[PDB]
């Protein structure tokens, strides 16, 4: 999950911040998943984690190999057609990554206390 979702995040936001900047913010970005999102790009962790969940009750996880993707001056986008299950996770991984470059990042929302504000 994480490797490749890493590259997805940092080409569509061209490098603008690190992919750990991502992964204790809000309620949702990051290991837990309670309470109301705090933000948009909150928003965007909260729809991946509903996207992952369909993907495992799918079947999807864990992944058999590497998912296909290309970084063009577009942005990210997925590849496989014929694998299903690694084009779900491809585009899972790209519809947050896209979320992602295109939410604002609120330097208070980055490690809340998330018993308190998500609880």
């Amino acid at each position: 999950n994480l490797v490749q979702f890493s590259y997805l995040i940092q080409c569509a936001n061209h490098g603008k911040r690190p992919t750990w900047h991502y992964m204790d913010y809000g309620c949702y970005c990051g290991a837990g998943g309670s309470g109301t999102p705090v933000d948009e790009l909150d928003r965007c962790c909260k729809i991946h984690d509903d996207c992952y969940d369909e993907a495992g009750k799918k079947g999807c996880f864990p992944k058999m190999s590497a998912y296909d993707y290309y970084c063009g001056e577009n942005g990210p986008y997925c590849r496989n057609i014929k694998k299903k299950c690694l084009r779900f996770v491809c585009d899972c991984d790209v519809e947050a990554a896209f979320c992602f470059a295109k939410a604002p990042y609120n330097n208070a929302n980055w490690n809340i206390d998330t018993k308190k504000r998500c609880q």
